[PDB]
């Protein structure tokens, strides 16, 4: 499975970026990077397809990327979830937007991967770190074939943000095409993409 972005330019009503072209391929993670407001959100929601290009284009598997908004999983930077639903039911509703029916174990494995342990409790109960770690369980449910993730770790403790995603990306990059977000290269990352390369 391969993404093409062809001469991609992002933005609302005036580009952010110009000129990205790129071969996305499964199993190669892809880190978009650089300072907040460089135009990473703005770039990760046009991949997605919330937001329309400016220019250009981008194909998946010959396929225009919006007739295929089923198959893609996008995770904002905001951390925003019900606060009344446990841990459990959450990552059971998002698995059911793709149409996927999990189990408590397959849910149980999911956490297991992010190191929380109690299904039970209600979000808003939780920390914005461990919230944060419930999300991106709930990427390892769904039978998405297009993971974009924007600041996956935000809110994570320092010392844990690179466990945790790359514990995430093992598994996503055996399922799909990743795409992330960060401030910084990371060196457990296949392509690392410094935006100030296409900063308009
Ligand atoms: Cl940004
Ligand atoms: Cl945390
Ligand atoms: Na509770």
């Amino acid at each position: 499975s391969k993404l093409e972005i062809r001469d991609l330019s992002v933005g609302y009503d005036k580009p952010v970026l110009e000129r990205i072209t790129m071969t996305i391929e499964k199993g190669n993670v892809v880190n978009f990077h650089g300072p907040n407001g460089i135009g990473k959100t703005t770039l990760l929601k046009t991949i997605s397809t919330y937001l329309k290009p400016l220019k250009g284009e981008i194909i998946y598997n010959g396929v225009p990327i919006t007739k295929v908004k089923g198959k893609i999983f996008f995770l904002p930077e905001e951390i925003i979830v019900p606060r009344k639903i446990s841990v459990e039911d959450y990552l059971k509703a998002v698995a059911s937007l793709y149409g996927v029916k999990v189990n408590k174990n397959e849910i149980m494995d999911a956490l297991e991967s992010v190191e929380v342990l109690d299904l039970k409790k209600k979000l808003g109960e939780l920390s914005q770190g461990t919230i944060r770690r419930v999300q991106l369980a709930s990427t390892l449910l769904v039978n998405a074939e297009i993971y974009v993730l924007d600041d996956p770790v935000v809110a994570i403790d320092e010392d844990s943000k690179h466990k945790v995603l790359k514990s995430i990306l093992e598994i996503l990059k055996e399922k799909g095409i990743v795409i992330i977000s960060s401030r910084e290269e990371l060196s457990y990352c296949d392509v690392n993409e410094n935006l100030h390369k296409y900063s308009t």
